[PDB]
C-alpha cells in the first residue's frame, strides 16, 4: 500500500518499539542468551524441525530481509555475505547429483565458474539455453530439470529473458525459477511479480550504491527461503553478513529510488551520445529504440538501467586506448557505485571463461562496459568524448 | 641477534604492519571498499590473468583482510592465511575445495553440530564418502585408511566432550598414505596449540570465539601452505561459498587478537580454579577438564596444549533434570551457546549446539544427555565461584 | 570546474594514491607516528606558529574538510563532533571579553543558550538585530563589534537575512560574518559567495541525511579556519569528530544533490497543499509566492528547501491533536533525515528560551515545524490530511 | 559488590532486556521519537529544571557512563568526544570570571593552553601550586578559589599529589577538586574514593587501550555531572561522543584489568633495566624505591603504572638519537596503547608551553617519555638496549 520510497525507508520498523530510536540500533552480537534452558531448547528444536524463529537470529539482518522482501514483493528474505553467497547458498540447497540446471547463455564469471568447476563437478548437470527463445527452452526441459537460473539483463551484453514465458514453461514441470536481479534492483524490475520463484542480488552493487560493502540477498517464498537459510547458509556456505554491513546496506536502500533515477537519466544521455559516434561499431543499451529486445525490456523494466556496453571499431587496441585515456570514469570491475566505472574485458576480467567459452557465450573484443554513476552528466560526457578521441 | 623470532604477543600486535607505509597511521586504516581500480587496463589483466593460472597475488586483494591473514599465519606458524565470514565459511570453503565425488574423508568421532550436518546432509550427499574414526586410536585410524582417503578432518579438543586426537600421530599416518590433514583449532587458538607445527596441513577456526574474544563479530580463518590456501581462496571462497569477511569485522578481529595472550591466560586460570572447585562439590558426577589428572587423555592434553583451555564439560547427579535446574539458577553465567567470550556462558549441547544430531547419533558420537558445557569467561573468579556454588545448591 | 555532484563524489581523492581503493580507507587511529623526532618537532612547531599540516592530521577528516570546502566555495574546512562544536569552537576563537557579537533575532535553542548563558557570562556583549534590516544593523555597529552571527533561513519562521547586504556593512566596520547554513546546505545556498567569512553546519542534518551521526563543519578562509582548529577545537572544546562518523558523513554527501531535490519537491507539494486547507492560519514556506521575503530567498537559495512551518487555528490544542494523530511523520526534533519529522518548537527545540523570550524573539505558540523527508509524497499527503481532520 | 573485572564486563547491562543480545546493540542514531508531544515536552521541561532523562539520551553512551561510574566508584558518568572535551566541558561549567582555579605545577600541554590562552583570557584567575606541598596549597587558598585541578601522576615528570590531603584542604575552604586520572585509570587509582569531587579521563589512552578511538569521560556526583552535561557539553563545547566509538571503548574496558596488569609488569622490568644503564642520568618511575614519592605512590595507586620518564646524560642530542634508533617502540605522542610509544615532551605534547614556562613547570629539554606497551618484554628490552647504544 505505501509507495516504494516509503517502504524502502520505513518497512518493518517502528521507532516506538526500540525506545524511540529513529534509526534501528545495530545488533553487532554473535550470540543471544535465554531466560531458561527449556526456552533455549525450544528455539533450536524449532529450527531442527525446519522453522525460522526470530530469536536466535539477528534483528538487524531480519529487518534488512523484511525490507528487501517488501521491495521485491516476496514472502521472505535472506541476507548473506556476498552475491556469490546468495547464489551458492540457493543452488546448493536446491540441487543434488543427477539434477539438471538450465542456465542463461551468459553469466557473471564467478557464477559460471561455480556452476562449471564447482557444483557441476559434484554430479549436477548443466545446460545453457537462450532464455528469450521459449521453444528452445521448452525443448531443453527434461525430467532432471529442477532449476532454471539466469540474469536479466545478462551481464555483460544486456540480453533479456522473457521471465513470464520462462515461468510458464517451468510450471509444467514444477521447476524452480531463480533470477539474478542485480542489475535492475527491485526498483526497476520485480521478477517475483512476473512468476519467478526466487530472486538473488549482489547487494554489493546498486542496493548498497556506495561501493563500501559486500553483501547478498535472496527473496522468495517462505518455504524455499527457510531451506536456503537452514541448509544453504547454515551448513553449506557459512556466508554470514556482518550486522555493520547490513546496517550500511539499509542506509543505501533508503536512497535507492533517487540513485537509480539518476543512474538511468545519466546512462540514457551517454547511450544517445555513444550510439552516434564514428568510433562506435555497436551499442547495447535497453533504452535505445534500436535495442533488439526493446519491447520485452519495457515490459519487464520500468527504466532501462545504468549499464551500457558498446564496441569500438578499432577492436582490442582501441578498447585499451579508450580505457587508458579515461580520467573521471575509473578502470575497475564492479558496478552500481556513485563513481562511474569502466571495464574492457578484452583486457580479461570475465576471466573465469576460457577464450572459446567467451566466444560461444556472448563476450567479445572491442567490448567496453560502463557502469554510469551519479556524477554531473556534462563531466561524464567530456570524459567519454576525449577518451573516444584518444582511441584513434 | 635479529634472526630471533619476536615473541607471540609482539607478533599479535605488530606482525606485517609498519606505520611508516601508511602515512604513520599507528592503527592500520580500514579498507572498507568492495573494489580496487587500475592505473592502466594492462595492470588489471595482469591481476585477473594470473589469478586464473593458480596464483594469488591479485594486488586488488583487500589490505585489511591481508594483514589479518598474515598475522594469523605468523601465529599458527603457517605460510598463508585466509579470512572468511564465519567458522562454517572456513570449514566449507576448505572441504568444497579439497573433495570431489569418490573421495573419502575420515572424520573425528565428535564434531560441532553444523560441521556434522554439513558433512552428512551437505557434501556427503554429493558423492563424498564419510567415515568416523576415533582420532586418538592410531591403530584404528591406520586400519581405516583406504586409497580413496583424501582428507582427515577433526577438532581437538572436540566440541563438546573435549576428546583429543594425537595430531603428530595422525600427521605421520597421513604422510605415509597421502592424505591432507585439516584441524579445527577453535578451542585452543594458536596461543595454546599449533597443529601446523605438529604436521597438520591446514587449520581452521571459528574466529567468532576466542580470537575475537568479545562476541561481536562472526568470522573464520584458514591457515596452511601457500598452495592449499590459494586454492581454497580461489575456488572455495570465490566460487563455492562467497563467505566474504567484512573489513570492519576483520579490523575488530585484529583488535581482539592484540589481547589474545592475556585473555587466554585468564580464561585458563579461571577455568582451572573452577574445575578444581567443581571436582570437589557433592553434586558433580563427573568432570572433564584437561587440567585435571582425572581427564581421560590427560597426558596427550599436556603434550599438545600449553594450557588446559577455558572450557569445562561436566555432568551432575540428577542427569539432565538437575542440569536444567542448575543452569536455570545461574545469575552471572549466561544461558547461551558460543564460547570464548569475555562473558561466562553455560549451555546444554544435546538440545542446543548438537541439536543437528539425532538422539541415537548423539549417543553414538559421545554426546551425552546430562552434559553441561561451561565457557569460562574473564570475570572475577570469586564471583564465578559464588555463582556456580549457589546454582549447585538450587540444583540439589 | 567539475559540477557539484561530481565534486561531492570525487573531490580531493584519487584511488591511484591509496592502492586503487575506490572508497578511501577509514583512518580510525587516534595517532600517527613520525620517521624521526625532528620530523615530529617540525609538525608541532608549525601549529605553534599558526600553520596547519596534513601529516599529524587524519586523512579521513582532511578529505571531508576539503570536500565541504569545495562544495561551499571556501578555502578551508574543519570537521567537528557536532553542529554545536562548530559554533562554539568558532565563537570561542573569535571573541574575547569586551567584544560584541551581533546576532539574528531568532536562533537555534542551544546556540541561544550558549550565547546568553555561556560565552555571554564571560564578558562578551550580545545584541540581537534583524539581519534583513540593513539600517538597524548599520545603526547597531560599534567599534567593539567583532562578529555578526545568524541563521538564514532562521528557525522556525524561515526569516531570511540579506547576506550580501550584511557583509557589505561588515567589511566596512571590520567585522567577521558567520552564517549557520544548516537548513540549505551548500547545494541550495553558498553564503561565502555572498560575502560571508565563515559558514557553520550541523552536518547531523541534511549533509548526513540519514540520522545516524552527529557532526559539525566549519568552512571559510584558511587564516580563520586555522585559528578555529588550533585554538577553538584543540584547546577550548575538544569537539573531535570520529573518523568512522566522518566516513559516513562523506557517504551521505555523495547523494546530497539527489536528496535535496526530493526534500524540496516533497516540501513544495505539502506547502501548496497546506495553503489550500481551512485549518491553517498561516504558513511560512519560501517557495510560496505569498512568502514575505520570496525575492530575497530566490536570490540566495536555488530551491526553497525541505522545511515548512505553520500555525493551525485552534492554537496549541489543535497543534497537539495534529501531532498526536501523525502515523507516518514522527514526533521528533531534528531535521534533514530521510524520515519525515514534525515538532512543536517552544516546548522542544527552543526550550532554552524563557516564555517571555519565546514571544520576545518571534517563536509562536501553535507553530508546527515539518522536516519533509524522502517518502512517497502521496503517503505524506495522506498522513497530513488525516491529521488535519483529527486537529479540528 | 562484584569484582572490578566482573563490573567492567557486565555492569549496567542485562541481556534479557534487549532480546537476549549478549553484546548491547549500538544506538547509532542522532535522534529519538516520542509517542506524544506532551511526553516530548516533559523530557525538555526536565532538562530546563537541571534533570537528566534516559529518553532523548543515547543508551550506548548511557551504558558506557554507568560502567565508568561503577569502576571509579562514582554516582554518575558523562562521555565526550575527547579528554579535552571532558576537561573543557567541566571547567566551562564550574568557573566564571572572578573565580580562582588552583593548578598542579605541571599539566598536559593542551590543558595548560586551554587554561592560560582560553578560559584564563575570559576573566578566570589562574595560579599554579605544588599539590604535594600541602602547606603551600593551604597558603594559596582564598575564598575565591572555586576549583583545584591537577593530574596525578603528572604528564610528563610523574610528580604526584596526595589527593586525600588536597581534598581535606578543599573541604575546609569550600573548593571543588577535579583530578585527571588518565594515567592510572580506575583500575589503579580512584580519586573519588579519596575525596575528589570529579575525575576526568582521556579515554583515548588506557581505557580504550587500542589507539583507535578518541574519547573523554567525566565521573562524579549526579549534581555536578548533570550540570556539566546540560551546560558544558550541550551549550559550551558540543564535544559529543560517537556511539560507534563509545561501543569500542566499552570493548576496550572489558580487558582493562588484564592490559594494565601487563603494562605495569612490563614497565617495572623496563624501569629496573633503565636504572642500571650508563647512558641514563635520572629516571622517574613510581615503582622504583628511589622514586621521591614512593611511599605516596604505594598508598594511592595499586600498581605503579605503564609510564616511564627518564633523562639521558647526553641531553637533547642523545634523546634525539635514542628516539630515532627505536625500531619496535614507535615515535608518537599518545599513550596507553597495545603498541609501545616514545616521545620528547618539550617539542611535542608540551609544545604549547614557551621555553621559560617548561623550565618553570618541570618539563626538561632532555626528558624522554615511554608508554610501555603489551609486547614481549624481551623484545622491548632488546629495542631499548640498542637505542641506548645508539644514543651516544
Ligand atoms: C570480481 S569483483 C566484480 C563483480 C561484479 N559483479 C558481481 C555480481 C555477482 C557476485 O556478487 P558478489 O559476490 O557480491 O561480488 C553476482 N551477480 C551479478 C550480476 C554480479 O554483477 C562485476 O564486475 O560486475
Ligand atoms: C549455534 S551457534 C553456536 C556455535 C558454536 N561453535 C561454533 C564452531 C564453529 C562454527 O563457527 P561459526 O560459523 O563462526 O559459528 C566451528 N568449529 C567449532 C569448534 C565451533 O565451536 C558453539 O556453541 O560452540
Ligand atoms: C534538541 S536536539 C534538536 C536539534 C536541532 N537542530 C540542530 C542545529 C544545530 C546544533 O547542531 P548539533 O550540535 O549537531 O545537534 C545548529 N544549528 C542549527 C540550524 C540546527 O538545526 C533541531 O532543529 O531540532
Ligand atoms: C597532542 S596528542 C597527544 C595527547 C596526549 N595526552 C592527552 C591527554 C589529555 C587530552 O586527551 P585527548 O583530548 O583525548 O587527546 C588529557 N589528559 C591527559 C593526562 C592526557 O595525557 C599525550 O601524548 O600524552
Amino acid at each position: 500500500l505505501p509507495g516504494f520510497a516509503t517502504r524502502a525507508i520505513h518497512h518493518g520498523y517502528d521507532p516506538q518499539d526500540h525506545g524511540g530510536a529513529l534509526v534501528p540500533p545495530v545488533y553487532q552480537t554473535a550470540t543471544f542468551t535465554f531466560p531458561t534452558v527449556e526456552y533455549g531448547a525450544a528455539c533450536f528444536a524449532g529450527e531442527q524441525a525446519g522453522h525460522f524463529y526470530s530469536r536466535i537470529s539477528n534483528p538487524t539482518l531480519n529487518l534488512l530481509e523484511a525490507r528487501m522482501a517488501s521491495l521485491e514483493g516476496g514472502e521472505a528474505g535472506l541476507a548473506l555475505a556476498s552475491g556469490m553467497g546468495a547464489i551458492t547458498s540457493t543452488l546448493w540447497t536446491l540441487l543434488r547429483p543427477g539434477d539438471e540446471v538450465l542456465l542463461g547463455n551468459t553469466l557473471y564469471g564467478h557464477t559460471f565458474a561455480f556452476l562449471h568447476h564447482g557444483i557441476g563437478e559434484f554430479g549436477v548437470k548443466l545446460r545453457h539455453v537462450d532464455m528469450a527463445d521459449l521453444q528452445a527452452l521448452e525443448a531443453a526441459m527434461t525430467p532432471a530439470t529442477r532449476v532454471i537460473y539466469f540474469e536479466s539483463p545478462a551481464n555483460p551484453n544486456m540480453h533479456m529473458a522473457d521471465i513470464a514465458g520462462v515461468a510458464k514453461i517451468a510450471r509444467k514441470h514444477g521447476a524452480t525459477v531463480v533470477v539474478d536481479n542485480t542489475y535492475c534492483t527491485p526498483y526497476l524490475q520485480r521478477p517475483l511479480e512476473l512468476g519467478a520463484d526466487l530472486v538473488v542480488h549482489s547487494a554489493t552493487k546498486y542496493l548498497s550504491g556506495h561501493g563500501d560493502i559486500t553483501a547478498g540477498i535472496v527473496v522468495g517464498s517462505q518455504a524455499l527461503v527457510d531451506r536456503i537459510r537452514l541448509q544453504g547458509l547454515k551448513d553449506m556456505t557459512g556466508a554470514v553478513l556482518s550486522p555493520h554491513d547490513a546496517a550500511l546496506l539499509m542506509r543505501g536502500i533508503k536512497t535507492l529510488n533517487l540513485r537509480m533515477d539518476r543512474h538511468c537519466a545519466n546512462a540514457q544521455v551517454l547511450a544517445e551520445f555513444l550510439a552516434r559516434q564514428p568510433q562506435v561499431e555497436l551499442i547495447h543499451y535497453p533504452g535505445l529504440a534500436s535495442f533488439p529486445q526493446y519491447t520485452l525490456a519495457r515490459q519487464q523494466m520500468s527504466q532501462p538501467g545504468g549499464m551500457i556496453a558498446f564496441e569500438l571499431k578499432g577492436g582490442i587496441g582501441a578498447g585499451r586506448r579508450f580505457m587508458n585515456a579515461l580520467q573521471l570514469f575509473s578502470r575497475a570491475v564492479s558496478l552500481g557505485d556513485a563513481e562511474s566505472l569502466a571495464q574492457h574485458p578484452a583486457s580479461m576480467t570475465h576471466s573465469s571463461y576460457t577464450p572459446e567459452e567467451r566466444a560461444h557465450y556472448g563476450i567479445s573484443e572491442g567490448l567496453v562496459r560502463l557502469s554510469v554513476g551519479l556524477e554531473d552528466i556534462d563531466d561524464l560526457l567530456a570524459d567519454v568524448q576525449q577518451a573516444l578521441k584518444a582511441s584513434a
